[PDB]
Formats: structure tokens, sequence, C-alpha cells
DNA sequence: GCTGGCACGACTTTTGCACTCTAAATAATAGATCATGCTGTTGCACA
């Protein structure tokens, strides 16, 4: 909190651990060929 | 006759053209904070 963070808000700086967000129809998928790189690759027909 | 500012022939001064030739030693530490680009590392798909 504080107010270095009327200059945080101003300044559009993003956070440390953002929030992810769908689409129109997030129809559950869970993962698809996540493998490696990341996991759970939602595909949302 | 006495005196006080003007010119002249040596001398003197100015001026571009002209090319020159070691070790020491001083400060870091003690602002963060953020944005961006470059480079090496690794996951993914192909013949």
């Amino acid at each position: 909190g504080g107010l270095p963070r009327v200059a945080d808000l101003f300044e559009a700086r993003r956070p440390k651990e953002p929030a992810i967000l769908a689409e129109i129809s997030g129809i559950v998928s869970f993962g698809k060929e996540t493998k490696g790189k990341r996991r759970l690759v939602i595909t949302p027909v």
C-alpha cells in the first residue's frame, strides 16, 4: 500500500503475479501437449 | 633678433609566413528503480 502506489497505478506497471483471464467460452480442456513448456495447456473450443 | 610648432633620412620596431618538439595514482563502498536490447540456454516440432 502506502503512496508509492499512486505512482504505480498511474505508471500502469504490471504486477509480479498477474491473474490470467479467459474468453467468451472457456470450456474445460485441462492440458493439451503440455510437455516441458509450462503445463496445463487449456484449449477452450 | 628671439621663439615655437611642421617635414626628412637613416635606424628601429612590428608582423604574417612559418614550420616546431610516465608509473602513479585515484576512486571505489553506500540509491534504488525501472525499461530495453543483446546473448546464451532450452523446449518443441520435423526429415
